[PDB]
């Protein structure tokens, strides 16, 4: 499913992401935009052989099991395919563990290079929240 900007903002808010670990909702919507373009079905393989899954492009080397990443740790205890669902609950639960991992939102390269330090508020502007 390809989410709309405000539709996603509201789903993430409902799922408790707004201000989770000090990161305002605008940060999460901005990261989803540049990570997957709001598409839950997005996947991208990396040079190391692992793959990134879904709306928040969660990596298979550490967070989920896709059955084809030697040494994956599956810290979120879920098959990577679960992260591609139209229901974002799994992606959100896993993202909460990732962001609490010590390096915060820097874990997402697109967030770091394209959202960090920008007016992330603009991403939720105009939405009924």
């Amino acid at each position: 499913k390809v989410f709309g900007r405000c539709e996603l903002a509201a789903a993430m808010k409902r799922h408790g992401l707004d201000n989770y670990r000090g990161y305002s909702l605008g940060n999460w919507v901005c990261a989803a935009k540049f990570e997957s373009n709001f598409n839950t079905q997005a996947t991208n393989r990396n040079t190391d052989g692992s793959t990134d899954y879904g709306i928040l492009q969660i990596n298979s080397r550490w967070w989920c099991n896709d059955g084809r990443t030697p040494g994956s740790r599956n810290l979120c205890n879920i098959p990577c395919s679960a992260l591609l669902s139209s229901d974002i609950t799994a992606s959100v639960n896993c993202a909460k563990k990732i962001v609490s991992d010590g390096n915060g939102m820097n874990a997402w390269v697109a967030w770091r290079n394209r959202c960090k330090g920008t007016d992330v508020q603009a991403w939720i502007r105009g939405c009924r929240l």
